[PDB]
């Protein structure tokens, strides 16, 4: 669970002192100074005589516009936490702001203490300016090196999801979550204002919405800075927040009276947040308005006016440098000079290019300071779940009945696991789901939690398993429910979201960030802890989508996860839950895993059960496992074709197409793949079958039919350089089907199992077998007839159930 | 359950007819005449020539300031029921305004198909006008001997408790409630207003309270009449009602207008009870302002203006009759004539004595008539409980161990029972409570449904048990509990309440009026199907109000009852659980019972089983068992002393005793009484005990020590005609008590174990033992100082286990 840290929700109860606003002031100076400095200065930081165009870097990256903004709000946000002891977390929406970023964690003193070659000295500010956006050096963004950062804001649009994932089940957490004016016209932007329907005041933290409303993105004004202030003030209040507006630095106001206003503004903010949380300890079922500050500013406040009789200050022409270089004429070095120097640092550093004890008393210290909080490090906080024993979940009728038993709905078997780790586990885990927790059969939770609405109440007729607080959050945005569960991982709790797998695609760029974050994290990140995986369950799967037709028939999230599986970052888990048992093997491993994106591919529509619990461990382990009990052939030598299946839909065919090829004694093995990466280049994955293990499961020889859940280019592209790679005949999805039959779904993609036997028969001999298979097509053909003519499936198809089953 | 009649909550769309409003005021003069006419009229109702001082009553005895306003609003709500087919029941708040309730019967049809005596002419006018409040015919109230009537408003207050019990669990049921001005004065009704928190519109129905305000009561101007509009509309909005206002016939505004202005604002209201009604099927969590009508008429309304140069009309003189009397002078009977003339009867009757069919032809039909309506003669409602089986409740141990085992609290039992019977009973049966449900230990019931609260919510962490919609209801009123319950049954559903013994007598009032309504009911009110039982569990006791002090010490509430225990009406239960056994066995008879109060005198502290549910049976079965395994006596003769108790603490007390005089070698008989009735003189009541079961079980010539749970005086009285009635010798409740011991509660009212063994002693041989019952005086003196000394009671008191128990 989330710690206390601090004094939360404490009033100052006495004007902001005269001298913490001298610090703010120094503060906005050095941070705006070391902003500059990071992206056109190699060297010379304190500009020592001699100071040159040579000191100047000869590529300037990084944006001035979104920074002078930020440094304005982090400092001001740092007084805030020293005066009130306030558990804080930021999250910087224009992370392209990075400059503020780094600005604040070597201020704070995290940067020296996490990065000890950075001193506080001439010497590490050199390498502080230099290492900026610079091969080997850190990057442009508020990036996961950088202490302070659960939010990178590469990508825009997650600034609100993120911030309210990060509050919940965090009642100590004050979020400032600084939302670009830009940012706000993305879509997940626009529904992340809806969230605040979704939090509970007292069980959870609180976000301070905050629009860096600077009126321009990168070439264009902004729509929210555009509209009339009514307008803009009606839309923030329709969204239930209290609407703040802060304007400055449109005019010649003197930056101290900018600070006293706005000092004066956000402890009116913070009182009115204080009484909420107050309120919250008694009444906690009243939706407050919650504030939100517009921040009216112009971009790339305090840099030149103009330059080159191009208006720069308050304009689009700020958002990346708003002098394009300054190596390139004495002139444009000149304003670089005159634009550092308006900050005066030679009020800020004393003579060992260290910043002076005036500009810092007023910072908060230890814990409490942003680049140190473990809320962004939440693996320091991240402990392992307690976990009920798997063997209590098991289907044991596999064991007594035998292999292919039984019509489970296997994702029901997840819920009941899922429920008792909610059970054991109160406040540390959640479920996430976009309106499809029941449809994807999840809905087991609800037997020990609710879904948490904060929105209103009814009747008990329509209002079933709802609460202002609750494990299981709901509403029709896959970008909210990813970003909400990101943000709830990151600072330190479990988790895991399902979808259909066709809408799995809405957040394919946020798993991709998502991915890329933790692929630096593995890499180059060892102070920032690990963190619980992202449970990703995609159910109601391409093959029964037959009720709702192509629209919701694209299993393609496999080919997109793929794009993320190198140098063993091992940050990418694929898996095919076989069956019930199988899908508790993985759940296992994906809750116990940190640092993963998980993807569990699993049918919640009534399907067989292969394996036991301990078969499906034991393949799990290795990722793929031939199936002797299913195999005829006694050996590979034996072996005339291999069957090889992965996903709950392929594994009935191929196992419905060995029966009807046992009964023309042919001599076959059956596979089956849980892990799609286990048949990843050994070259490429240190964790995958190695190339004498992939040749005694799959053959080194004979012919494999591999029916696979997806498209088939997925598998095609990764068993390139595997043995026996060119006799795969690999069956999947073709986007084919539509408003149709089961039986239909697969006749259509070539994967039924009448084409899986006739494609065995025609790989073993077209000829000897030309007849049966001629048989098996005009059977395709009979048994969609029997679709048209009746509206459900042929029986041969519907009635089977596996040769080795006793009933 | 409770059925739906007619077509509920339809607004009319249309304006009222002008066909309609004729008939409404027909109807309104022809019943002010039929109102006059029972009440100075003993012959010549149609004033046929001659009419004489001869044709009057001698006796003026009836209301007339309220009538006039009744019979105006009853009119306009028979119009009403009519043309929507509205499921209502009216409480007259002013009973004594009986005539226009009987005229309401008569001009329905319901009074000559329930008196076809009573008959629709010149002779049936003429019995009508006479029977009215007169020898050896019917009430000058409301009175239960009138179809449509629930409420006979004789005890004031009472009308708004009934009105919101009676739409409890009852969706269609609409309950006009006339209020009195003067009966709004009093507690019971200022308290009655706020039940709208209390009920939900979806799942009961409406209330719509009408204030009757004619500006007066008998002798004095009302309160709400001369305090500002202002005040009065802010009033009844402060108690969550949307109050609307009609004034009329304070000038010379026509009738037909009146009643077209009437009309248009009573579809008003009643479009906005249809949008409530409409609203709720969709919110019932958010509590509507209910309307309510402020109906500010003169009081006496149409009668002279002026009788004897004194206003009557608008003046507390109409209060009974404004005319004095009609025989005492000519001029008086002139006044009267003139008064009778003004209604126009000749328009209103056929030379017959029908009234017309242009009067009526407006009028309400069937099920739907303030008569027929079945709400209104709730016994042809009520069904019987389906009871769960009373063994599956039983204490087993006592078989097992043997009597005297156990430190349970009875009422626990109880509770366990009624939990099921509301489980089986969904919608049929109610727990009320003033806010001491859990604190008489009843509350098993919020394992299967909760507390109704239709006021606000705040927290999971206090805002336990508690729904909008559930089968308890609780407030701090025992008026409003009482008067709830009272409503349910009488609309024909059950139900029990619970209170401290103390208490009880808050409501003393009530069980006197509801007893008369039943004394009545049983007497000569057979069409009025019989009603489930009023029943009172009286717990938390006078014996273990040890621990609140003497205010909450008083048993009172048996002597009350005793005054309504006369002609074998048998209406009163009055029992004393002697464990959880008795209490099941008390249960199931009460539960089955009908047309009765049952008061169910039961301990919550823990204390021994004596009995299994057999014995328990047998013994409620007489209603006094001789405990033959107790006595040290084998028959009547051997028996030195008769022990008896009613009660469980007596019953302790004398257990104990009977251990004392056992290790002295006496010979006792030990009686209990579970049925305190059965102790009535057999002369009044055929279900008490025989004066030979009496004798047998008492003997005939011995002396008995009887602790009594109560006041002696209770017992004294009630078998001052019994063998051997000189010979007991009862001990009771004596007002001597504080915050004390259990111990020092009987010591000090001289009901403890050492006294009851010393007078046993003392009424054998005073002598041959002055040395045990000297050290027993002894004990007493040094147990308390015992208890004074250390805070508990001596073990001696505390340790005790009858002889009779352990394995
Ligand atoms: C989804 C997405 N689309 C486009 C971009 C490219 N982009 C990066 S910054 C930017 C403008 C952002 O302006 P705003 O949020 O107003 O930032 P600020 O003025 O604070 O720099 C754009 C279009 C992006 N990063 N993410
Ligand atoms: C509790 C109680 N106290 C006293 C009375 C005696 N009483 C009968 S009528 C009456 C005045 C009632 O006036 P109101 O309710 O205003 O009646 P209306 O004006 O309709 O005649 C009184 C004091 C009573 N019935 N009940
Ligand atoms: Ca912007
Ligand atoms: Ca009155």
């Amino acid at each position: 669970t989330s710690p206390v840290i601090g004094t939360p929700w404490k009033k100052l109860n006495a004007p902001v002192s005269e001298e913490a606003l001298e610090g703010v002031d120094k503060y906005w100076r050095v941070a705006n100074y070391l902003s500059i400095g990071q992206i056109y200065l190699r060297s010379n930081p304190l500009m020592k005589e001699p100071f040159t165009r040579e000191d100047v870097k000869h590529r300037l990256v990084g944006h001035w516009g979104t920074t002078p903004g930020l440094n304005f709000l982090i400092g001001h946000i740092n007084r805030f936490i020293a005066d009130h002891g306030q558990n804080t977390v930021i999250i910087m929406g224009p992370g392209h702001g990075g400059p503020a970023g780094t600005s604040q964690s070597y201020l704070d003193g995290t940067y020296t203490e996490t990065f000890p070659k950075i001193t506080k000295d001439e010497a590490g500010l050199q390498k502080f300016f230099r290492q900026f956006s610079y091969p080997g050096g850190i990057p442009s963004h508020f990036a996961p090196e950088t202490p302070g950062s659960i939010h990178e804001g590469g990508e825009l649009g997650y600034a609100l999801s993120h911030a309210y994932g990060a509050i919940m089940d965090n009642p100590s957490l004050f979020v400032p979550a600084i939302v670009g004016d830009g940012e706000a016209e993305t879509g997940p932007l626009a529904t992340g204002w809806q969230s605040n329907k979704l939090v509970n005041p007292r069980t959870d933290g609180i976000v301070l919405p905050i629009l860096h409303l600077n009126g321009y993105k990168i070439a264009n004004p902004t729509i929210l800075s555009r509209i009339s202030d009514e307008e803009l003030h009606e839309f923030f209040h329709g969204m239930g927040y209290e609407p703040y507006e802060f304007v400055a630095g449109f005019d010649d106001e003197d930056h101290m009276s900018i600070h006293r206003r706005f000092a004066e503004l956000w402890e009116t903010i913070w009182d009115e947040i204080c009484d909420i949380k107050a309120t919250a300890q008694t009444d906690n079922v009243h939706r407050p308005f919650y504030p939100m500050l517009i921040f009216r500013t112009p971009k790339g406040w305090t840099c030149p006016k103009y330059i080159d009789g191009k208006k720069t200050e308050g304009s689009w022409r700020s958002h990346q440098v708003p002098l394009a270089s300054a190596r390139d004429t004495e002139a444009h070095f000149e304003v670089l000079k005159n634009w550092l120097e308006s900050y005066k640092p030679e009020e800020l550093f004393d003579a060992n290019g260290a910043v002076k004890d005036d500009v810092l008393a007023f910072m908060p210290k230890g814990e409490l300071r942003i680049g140190a909080n473990p809320n962004a490090n939440g693996g320091v906080i991240r402990n392992d779940l307690k976990l009920p024993n798997l063997e209590d979940y098991e289907v044991k009728e596999v064991a007594e009945y035998g292999h292919g038993w039984g019509q489970l709905e296997a994702t029901r078997t997840l819920g009941a696991y899922t429920r008792d780790i909610i059970k054991n586990n109160p406040r540390d885990f959640r479920i996430f789901g976009p309106d499809e927790t029941a449809s994807n059969r999840l809905q087991a939770s609800y037997e020990v939690t609710n879904k948490q609405w904060d929105a209103g109440y009814i009747s008990d007729e329509v209002d079933e398993h709802m609460h202002v607080s609750g494990q299981v959050v709901e509403q029709l945005s896959e970008h909210q429910m990813e970003g909400f569960l990101e943000a709830y991982l990151l600072t330190g709790r479990h988790g895991i979201w399902s979808s259909y797998e066709s809408f799995v695609h809405v957040i394919d760029s946020m798993l991709n960030q998502h991915a890329k974050w933790l692929e630096a994290t593995v890499r180059e990140i060892p102070w920032r802890k690990p963190i619980a995986s992202m449970n990703l369950l995609v159910s109601s799967h391409v093959w029964r989508q037959d009720h709702n037709g192509f629209s919701h028939q694209d299993p393609g999230v496999t080919s997109v996860l793929l794009n993320k599986c190198f140098h063993n970052d091992h940050v990418i888990g694929i898996y095919f839950a076989t069956d019930a048992n199988m899908l508790l093997a993985i759940a296992e491993k994906c809750y116990k895993s940190t640092n993963k994106i998980n993807a569990i591919i699993a049918g919640k529509q009534p399907a067989a059960t292969w394996l036991t619990l301990d078969e499906a461990r034991a393949e799990l382990e290795k990722g793929a496992a031939a199936w002797d009990w299913a195999s005829t052939a006694k050996n590979n030598d034996e072996a005339e074709v291999v069957l090889a299946a992965a996903g709950d839909v392929p594994t009935q065919e191929i196992m419905a197409a060995s029966d009807k090829l046992k009964e023309l004694g042919v001599k076959f093995k059956v596979v089956n793949v849980a892990d799609l990466l286990s048949l990843q280049s050994a070259k490429e994955n240190d964790e995958a079958l190695t190339d004498e293990e992939f040749a005694d499961i799959f053959t080194a020889d004979k012919p494999v039919l591999f029916a696979y859940h997806s498209y088939a280019h997925d598998v095609r592209g990764l068993i390139y350089d595997r043995p026996n790679h060119d006799n795969f005949n690999v069956h999947g999805y073709e986007e084919e089907g539509s408003t149709t039959t089961p039986y239909d779904m697969v006749r259509v993609n070539r994967i039924d199992r009448y084409e899986l036997t006739a494609e065995a028969l025609r790989m073993i001999d077209a000829d000897k077998y030309a007849d049966k298979i001629d048989e098996l097509e005009k059977f395709r053909d009979e048994a969609f007839q029997f679709a048209v003519d009746n509206g459900y499936d042929h029986p041969d198809y519907t009635d089977w159930v596996y040769s080795g089953v006793n009933t």
